[PDB]
């Protein structure tokens, strides 16, 4: 019978390599009264901000807290401080991985067990270059690559048209195409733009229009067989019981940190679950320990059947703090084995990879 | 790192004694692949018509079934059956205890933790003689006693409301007094009655009316300042939703087996968290093994804030298979301490306490 | 630091020529203690009106008020007399005309700085000889003209059609078409019509009924992917509330006037941004003085995307009381710089170009 | 004619003392490449989020910046960044304020006129010692106060009836009297207590529940004659426009930070006016910079016809970088005379009364 209390915290941020450069992390490590570690990351969606979070606000929260009660410290941390929620998820995942490492479980099966081993990994399709996107995706095809983003709004509409017609011409329904819009278009002659790509029956349209429209949103969703995707749209729970009361969307992208961690995420799904909206993984960070907690939430919790895809593809983390990285192949992440989050960092993985301010 | 499989089951069809006599209980023995032992019971709200569903219909799915995939399961076991819920709930139960014991984990822990260790017990004032009644409140409410569910629509409604009279008077708000109409009214002419003992103030009023009535229902919720606590209404998350969307009852009681389970229990409450709607335990079967899962799921689930009652005090279950009886003292239940549904049975408790069929 | 109130007025009835010929127009000149002046003009959407309103009803409130003071002087004119809008507006364009000069603003500038320079004027093609509308067309085009208004419901439908088709086969996207029902369809049978006129994707459909047909609005809206834009149907703040809730159109024109002036403009399209709603500068009177505040208040409100039109461009204003003309060139009208509302009024240029009656 | 471009920032990082003590406080000096300067500061509702939002990722957007373009600036600055409004807001402020210095007006004069000189200052009532607060009020409204605050289920709803009781007997309605719950409340059973205390008349009663009940409040606002407002529930004009089509408050406080500025403020208030909800200037700090700002927005807006309340009186700003405080004199406060903001800041005055971080 394991009962532990955290007992110290350090607060690491971390300058990190990319290649498109540097990028900034809030990485927390947790430890027991009975020495067992576990590990953290706030990802944004200012590095600052969750910094001081947890170093002054959450910190006397999180010392002394029983790390078999999750939810009651998260409900702690909610009462004293409000919308922080990278910083607090970070907290919540830590000890999940201590939790997990003392029991031999994993996070997935401290959240209702695995549902799935995989994960359908989007590639982002968005060269100026379609050709050089043509050909990565001749070879990406047969490798068993299914799912694919096409960033739309961007050429112009005729162009992008011939694209569409180009790629379901060679591929047919071989590949799960999705659209993207990143809320570039207007309510005002949107219509137009939807129904033309909408013939291409791609498997979903993300967020054509900014998050105040809902009502657009639902006039979208209510005159086009395709599905609309919500992401800005609705962040959190009760954006959801919004956008589902408004018929505004039918799906969406649920969003770790956004939300409010994992087991708010698992919340959620619940409603859209009941409600027949899938949900789809979102924009992942790349950081491996915020990556870990993703893919685990994603392996437990069925109705998040849409896949995920990484935070910006065209900018790569070249050298990360785990000893070993979450792997993908072939179209998918591996959901990393092992108990807790399933990644480890020692003391030279962590300052010889990053640079800690 | 712990993984192991179902190895074999025994079903049990077992009378057991009460005092107001007899009932016929379905119990559950799941054995893993590494020796180790759970225990689920099923509690109609026919026994024969459950003992059926896990010997023939459930039984190869159980056998050779992942303990850690429970969710995984309970989605196999809805796909091939449709609507035992007692009897899947009876296997999740077992997996979770077996998982829990394997873990050092309670059931609970595996829910996202204790938010609770007591559950406030609700005592039902049902006695004809209501001067027997106020005898009891008189020597309860000094013991700690708060929780209070009056029977009403019973006897005639003047004397309901003197009765009220009577326990305001000398209690005001030291008692949580609630009212329980068991579907007795109809919608027709129920609003007078209703708005007479809204006077009262009772913290809820519980399902005046049949399940139907939902129009009803949000009627007198409109009206009225006090909660309506919708049961029969309210079986599961599909129902919850629609109560929500008409606005039809301000909380609900939670069947933990009517609505499929202890995992389905907390996606519903997620829904009733987010809407603003306190849940209730319900009627809580006194079987040790029900009973012990129905306390873990209310230890971890802090939306069920109302406490909870058992099935039907006016009959007491008077010898149990469990080796120690879950407690209640001073109003309150105490959640069982220890690894799995947190109690043991051996051989001879089993065999010894209750006629095998 | 400037402060001063308002000293003295003269009304002037003037006579103006056209030629397509005469037209009656109220000027309004105002005078600080501090001896700067500022005009403003009440254009009709009977100049008798207007006329009295600022000689006997607005006089008493005008003289002696704070010109810094603008919005409130609005209010007590609101409070004071009920419905003349036209009268109210030029004593607002006026004082800001003042207000601007004496601080080296723009008006402009007093309404939150410009948001743009040049406002796209949209051309009438109303032509009953539409070979010599096309040739126009031909020449503007590659001037730089791209906003088109095309009256539509006056020659036969199929005619209309065989235009439309004409237009779109030359230009394709190269001209911004609008087309324009002037409330001559009814709603038994629009649909038909305007189904017919959406499959050459105009950037909008104005008014196509009379301002009482909200549902029969809201009925296009919901079928057709063209917005509707609202003329009639949306007058002030009231009715684009109505029209939100109602979502009787996708975007609406701005009457400056008819909406009660400058400020109130501003407010109806805080709100029109809110709901998505795109304005458009509607009908600008070419006179001058109310031409210059309408520019400047397109020119500070970026929600007035749609571009803007004359009051009747077969019917041109030949003599002018401005030094010198608001300019447009190349589709475009150009803001006026300078302080106030960038014009000039002199003794000579009034007395000389205008009959005073 | 005044045209000018912004030449240089400095963001100073401060620590103020308070009394119940220390708080750090964000300030913006903006600087003109015509020599005139004007101050803005950053009031959370963690100040290194805003310190580095000003440093990093909107100085190279001030910069170079035409300062008559406020409006066309903060389109920019929410395009390149997303919900910092706080710092953006600080931006608008020492704009607004070397525009108006350059000029010879204050922000009040650049945003519509004064429509009124001072604002009606609640006084929080919330003293645990009620007798201690009763003599207060027995010399507060003989000087003229008349805005009382009180917050209430914070003592037994029995004592704080009393309290109510004792207010109305002795004062009746010579005191403006307001009562706040600060969210305290849930949907279940808050009917009762706001009925109890809406026989008292309260001109309002903030916020009862958390943000995410509209349906609850909307419920409170159909059932209660005493207005409901919205303070969580309305931080912006997308939930203003939500609130009003579920009618789900009377009158909203206004939050210039979490509107995003003095512009927004008012396109939020025109859209209340047209609905016809009163606003409620909110928790002002009392930072000098940001109460200035904050006094002009509420001085040239007359839908915000409430008063307004400081941060936390029981805490007040001991030292403040101000030549001279904004003053409250007789229950309101004076809005400052003088151009731009109407307050100074010299170096002594910052750098001997603020320690600068
Ligand atoms: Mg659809
Ligand atoms: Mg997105
Ligand atoms: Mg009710
Ligand atoms: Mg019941
Ligand atoms: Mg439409
Ligand atoms: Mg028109
Ligand atoms: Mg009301
Ligand atoms: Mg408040």
């Amino acid at each position: 019978s394991w009962d532990s209390v955290v007992e110290r915290i350090r607060i690491f941020l971390v300058e990190s390599p990319i290649k498109m450069g540097s990028v900034k992390r809030v990485l927390l490590e947790v430890t027991s009264a009975d020495g067992i570690v576990g590990w953290g990351e706030a990802a944004p969606w200012t590095p600052e901000a969750a910094f001081s979070a947890l170093d002054i606000y959450l910190r006397p929260l999180i010392l002394g807290a029983p790390i078999k009660r999750v939810r009651e410290l998260m409900a702690r941390m909610d009462k004293m401080l409000v919308g922080h929620g990278e910083a607090k998820a970070a907290v919540e995942m830590a000890l999940l991985d201590i939790l997990g490492k003392a029991t031999g479980l994993s996070v997935a099966d401290l959240l209702g067990g695995r549902v799935r081993d995989r994960i359908p990994l989007s590639f982002s399709i968005a060269d100026p270059d379609f050709d050089a996107d043509l050909e990565r995706m001749r070879a990406m095809v047969p490798a068993g690559h299914t799912v694919f983003k096409m960033k739309t709004g961007v050429k112009p509409h005729a162009e992008e048209l011939r694209i569409l017609e180009t790629m379901r011409g060679e591929f047919g329904e071989r590949i799960d195409l999705r659209l993207d819009f990143n809320q570039a278009l207007t309510p005002f002659g949107a219509m137009k733009i939807l129904r033309d790509v909408d013939a291409f029956r791609p498997t979903f349209i993300e967020q054509p229009v900014p998050r105040r429209h809902l009502d657009a949103m639902a006039g979208f969703a209510a005159a086009l067989d395709t599905p609309i995707l919500a992401d800005e749209s609705c962040f959190d729970a009760v954006d959801l019981m919004e956008v589902v009361r408004r018929q505004a969307a039918d799906a969406i992208s649920v969003k770790i940190m956004k939300c409010g961690g994992l087991m708010k995420a698992q919340s959620l799904m619940a409603i859209a679950d009941t409600a027949g909206l899938p949900g789809y993984g979102g924009t992942l960070w790349e950081g491996g320990i915020a990556l870990a907690a993703g893919t685990q939430l994603i392996a437990a919790t069925p109705g998040i059947s849409l896949g995920c895809e990484f935070y910006m593809p065209h900018h790569v983390l070249t050298e990360d703090v785990l000893e070993e990285r979450i792997a993908n192949s072939a179209g998918h992440v591996i959901v990393p084995d092992g108990p807790g989050l399933g990644i480890s960092i020692s003391e030279a993985s962590l300052r010889g990879n990053a640079k800690i301010l």
